[PDB]
């Protein structure tokens, strides 16, 4: 059968309506267009191993997964975390070309869906913490399943 | 298009390996036969809530949930958010009929894959706290995505 490669893209976005964890990991599957968020502390390269770990549970193991050239992303750690799992890893391509827009628009999408909720449910600023968790999973719902 | 109802089985099973947050809520999808588990460190209403709030995320709203009558399941809370989201709830079938039989295998086979998994990482005892979102997520993997 012909059909696109399971590649990711992954990036990181501050998004303070989220704190104290307001870092939220975002990886958007390019062959199904799914996107998996999770919310972390710190942008760190065993922040960054959790998500995928959780994206991996979600979406299966992708061939190879594309980012930008973030520290967490190319440290020791996380080369030999996927290369634990056989998963090559990939950067973004030359010729005037940019990092990985599907995955930056996916960010911008998924704060605007996260502010939208919030407000809707009568938080203006920062969303107590134990509404986190559910607001984020309700967003991730809505940008995947019509 | 002829296919499967989308109604999902839910149940809490006990796993000492995965402690301080031992109580692991597993949903089977009886329309994939797709697993989704959570852990937390007690069974409370709001335990199951976002068990479920994940379960939607990775799997999308069900027509219904099936449950046994455990008060996690039963409480007001519980009814209310169900209703909330529009899911309809509901229990077993009499005649000589047991509560969910899909479920409690999954239950089963999500805690032995944790035992094997665990047992080749070298622990054979309780998993590490820092250790067990990664090694049940790779359960979770194993189980769903081949
Ligand atoms: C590997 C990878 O990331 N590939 C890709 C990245 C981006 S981008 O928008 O993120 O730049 C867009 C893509 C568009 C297509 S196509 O079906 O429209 O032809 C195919 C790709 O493979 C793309
Ligand atoms: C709603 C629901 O739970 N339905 C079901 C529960 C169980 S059980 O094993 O869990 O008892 C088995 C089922 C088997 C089938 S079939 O395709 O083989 O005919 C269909 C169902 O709908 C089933
Ligand atoms: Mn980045
Ligand atoms: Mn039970």
């Amino acid at each position: 059968g012909l059909g696109p490669l399971q590649i990711w893209q992954t990036d990181f976005t501050l998004e303070p309506r989220m704190a104290p964890r307001s870092w939220l990991a975002v990886t958007v599957d390019t062959a199904s267009s799914a996107i998996v968020v999770t919310q972390h502390g710190r942008v760190t390269s065993v922040a960054a191993q959790h998500h995928w770990a959780t994206a991996i549970a979600v979406l299966g193991r992708p061939k190879a997964i594309k980012t930008d050239n973030g520290s967490c992303f190319t440290s020791k750690s996380t080369r030999e975390w996927l290369a634990r799992w056989g998963i090559a890893h990939t950067t973004g391509i030359p010729g005037n070309s940019q990092g990985q827009a599907m995955v930056e628009r996916a960010n911008r999408l998924l704060k605007d869906k996260i502010r939208v909720l919030a407000e809707g449910d009568g938080f203006m600023k920062r969303i107590p913490t134990s509404k986190q968790g559910e607001l984020l999973a309700k967003a991730m719902y809505a940008l995947n399943h019509f």
